[PDB]
């Protein structure tokens, strides 16, 4: 008599018989939190390779349900979106686990990257907005329990390995939920040491100057070559389009001209016509930039560098954000980010730049909802 499974593009939801909406929730991850492998291997050998993680678990769940907590699972299962784990098989595994736990659960399953993948709070919002009969949930009175908690190596005998991820802890931080690991919650073990990511998108801002030094000017009245430098996926092209190309700068993209000679001819022709040029590429190294500086030198026009300050993790954050929110965004691969960092050398005046502007990494004028999303951790 369970309502059963609902299937959405990037979400599965199961609602067991006996689930009731409530004003407070006790939520759990699945793998490594309520279950682990029966085989004793790190990864399951089959769909049936599971056992309840600790014998203490069903007693705690019975107590929570009697106290009026709605019991919920929030589980990341990317293998489904990637075609490695059949949805219909995973659904059966979940039902079997729930039968063994012996209490009514509502389960939410993030099958893909993006809005629903912890730590992004998409599943919470779905629970609250669509799957709780309109009853507001007190986050302060709720709890999330998971093993992707960013713990350091050796927090217990047999754990010479740090947690694979901090996604569970960060999900709870994004929602504002009190958080505990499975051992802290079910076994009353002392709290384990953990680390958060170095980049905290909650401290991102829209304030401050667009570029430094403020006494400089984005535009020049005369021909010149501007060389943009910075990680891909962190908003360079958008900036360049908004502030330079819109002002008549000729956009040069070496990647699409093919050869170097065609790129310089293009630059030279623009300058000969009295135009200004911007090179909108990553340009991470001295040799990469030297070609454009030499071109400018040969033409007798100034070369300036716009140096975008975005760090690798800011850029990767921005890229994930745009993947989730902008249907036209071209995803930047981790390979390309990695490659850029490996090749990067900071620009200096000795290369031959007239001046270097720094472009700080700042929040876009995004919709209120998108600004809330921008401030969420999106990778564990
Ligand atoms: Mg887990």
């Amino acid at each position: 008599s369970s309502l059963g499974w609902e299937s959405l593009k990037k979400l599965l939801v199961f609602t067991a018989s006996g689930v009731k909406p409530q004003g407070k929730v006790a939520a759990f991850a699945l793998d490594g939190t309520l279950i682990t492998t029966r085989s004793g291997k790190v990864f399951p050998t089959s769909p049936s390779d599971w056992r309840i993680l600790y014998p203490e678990i069903p007693k705690k769940l019975q107590e929570l349900a009697a106290e009026g907590y709605k019991l919920v699972i929030f589980t990341n299962q990317m293998g489904i979106g990637r075609g490695k784990l059949p949805a219909e098989v995973f659904k059966g595994k979940v039902e079997a686990v729930l039968e063994k736990l012996g209490v009514p659960f509502q389960v939410l399953v993030a099958t893909h990257a993006g809005l629903n993948r912890k730590p992004v709070s998409g599943m919470w919002d779905h629970l609250q907005e669509q799957a709780n009969e309109g009853i507001p949930i007190s986050v302060e009175d709720s709890v999330f329990v998971g093993d992707a908690a960013g713990r350091l190596a050796n927090w217990a005998p047999g754990r010479k390995k740090k947690d694979f991820s901090c996604a569970d802890r960060l999900f709870a931080l994004n929602v504002g939920l009190p958080f505990a690991t499975p051992e802290e919650f079910f076994l009353k073990w002392p709290a384990a040491r953990f680390e958060l990511p170095a980049f905290d998108p909650r401290t991102i801002s829209s304030a401050g100057p667009l570029y430094l030094p403020e006494s400089s000017s984005l535009l020049s009245p005369n021909p010149e070559v501007v060389v943009a430098v910075g990680f891909p996926g962190a908003g360079k092209s958008t900036f360049i389009q908004e502030h330079l190309v819109s002002a008549g700068y000729v956009h040069v993209n070496r990647d699409t001209l093919g050869s170097w000679q065609r790129c310089v001819s293009s630059c030279q022709a623009a300058l000969r016509q009295g135009k200004r040029v911007v090179i909108d590429n990553t340009n991470p190294d001295v040799p990469s930039r030297a070609r454009y500086i030499q071109c400018a030198k040969d033409a007798g026009v100034p070369c300036r560098c716009f140096n975008f300050c975005a760090t690798i993790e800011q850029a990767r954050h921005n890229n994930r954000f745009r993947e989730m929110t902008d249907p036209s965004h071209a995803p930047v691969s981790d390979m390309v980010m990695f490659s850029y960092r490996k090749q990067f050398e900071p620009p200096t005046l000795a290369e031959g730049f007239l001046e270097i502007l720094e472009i700080p990494f700042r929040l876009q004028h995004l919709d209120p909802a998108l600004q809330r999303l921008y401030r969420q951790f999106s990778e564990g």
